[PDB]
């Protein structure tokens, strides 16, 4: 009758809501114990194959001691981390408004009302995650997903799927001349590029003739642009750190004190007050609706031990 145990037998497998090279995510049912009957998402790992890469290792620590870190209302939170031998796993929050992209391409295009929204939600976290000495480098519509209500949520901080894209992606990465903080207000403003025109600002025939778009850095001014966001889009993709906006002292409060977030109360809405342009469909909080009809289908599948020696967590709450 002491503290709970948290095994895998503590969930109810309900769904895949993605599969990859190192492991699985699954939407899972708390059935004992503590939160009886609550969703999770459990993203399942193989040990086998994270040790075989010291890279791969370091992503799968780092997210597992990031999360445990970092409590913020627009990062995704952990709720228990546990281990077998064999297999990781990670419980985290399940976020029912599934990918921002989604949205957008039901949209078509975000109204720039809109756009500021989801905008200034994720420069909370990424301003937040600078104040924990953290950085996205690679930022994209792939990585921001929806909670119930429909608020931002970033999202992977462990390793990647299929062993990404390149087009939210700072010169710098590509160029391999070292980054900074700075590389992520780049990534904000190729994805409010995207939020506005419904691509990325630079996009080629194949794997380089992209990367060298990038380099070229040509801008494209669609007419339909507000100054304003106009003004803003051609700060952040600046070419130049130095001069690119949110690289300064700053930061992120650089880029937030802008003239196109001159209608957003702060205080409102990191308390996540104001209302979210898109309230999702609401079937119940198990609601599948957005991610698949992709993945839909139920199953989960040791020498020199430690790492992963402390690895189990489970969030105050
Ligand atoms: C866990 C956060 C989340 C919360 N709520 C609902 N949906 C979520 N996700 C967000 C992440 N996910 C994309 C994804 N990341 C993956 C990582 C792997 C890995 F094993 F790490 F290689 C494998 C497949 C993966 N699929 C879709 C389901």
């Amino acid at each position: 009758r002491g503290p709970e145990k948290i095994r895998p037998e503590c969930f109810e497998l309900l769904r895949v809501l993605g599969k990859g090279g190192y492991g699985k995510v699954f939407q899972v049912r708390k059935v004992t114990g503590a939160n009886t009957g609550k969703i999770f998402a459990m993203k399942v790992l193989k040990k086998a194959m994270i040790v075989r890469n010291a890279k791969d290792t370091a992503h799968t620590k780092a997210e597992r001691n990031i999360l445990e870190e970092v409590k913020h209302p627009f990062i995704v939170d952990l709720i228990y981390a546990f281990q077998t031998g064999g297999k990781l796993y990670l419980i985290l929050e399940y976020l029912s408004g599934g990918e921002l992209f989604m949205q957008l391409e039901r949209e078509g295009i975000f109204m720039e009302d809109t756009a500021c929204f989801y905008l200034a939600e994720i420069s909370m976290a990424l301003g937040h995650l600078h104040q924990k000495g953290i950085i996205y480098r690679d930022l994209k519509p792939e990585n921001i997903m929806l909670n119930h209500q429909g608020h931002v949520k970033l999202t992977d901080f462990g390793l990647c799927k299929e062993s990404g894209t390149i087009e939210y992606m700072a010169p710098e990465i590509l160029m391999r001349s070292g980054h900074n903080r700075a590389v992520d207000w780049w990534s904000l403003g190729a994805l409010m590029y995207d939020m506005l025109t419904g691509a990325p600002p630079f996009t080629g025939e194949n794997r380089k003739k992209t990367i060298d778009k990038i380099l070229k850095c040509k801008l494209n001014l669609p007419p339909y642009l507000t100054q304003e966001a106009r003004d803003l889009l051609k700060k952040l993709l600046k070419r130049n750190a130095a001069s690119r906006l949110g690289a300064g002292p700053g930061d992120a409060g650089e880029v937030q004190a802008h003239p196109f977030f001159r209608h957003i109360n702060w205080e409102e809405l990191l308390a996540r007050k104001v209302e979210p342009p898109f309230k999702p469909l609401l079937q119940s909080e198990e609601d599948v609706s957005q991610f698949d009809s992709k993945f839909t289908r139920q199953t989960p599948v040791e020498s020199a031990n430690q790492v992963f020696l402390g690895f189990e967590y489970v969030a105050p709450s």
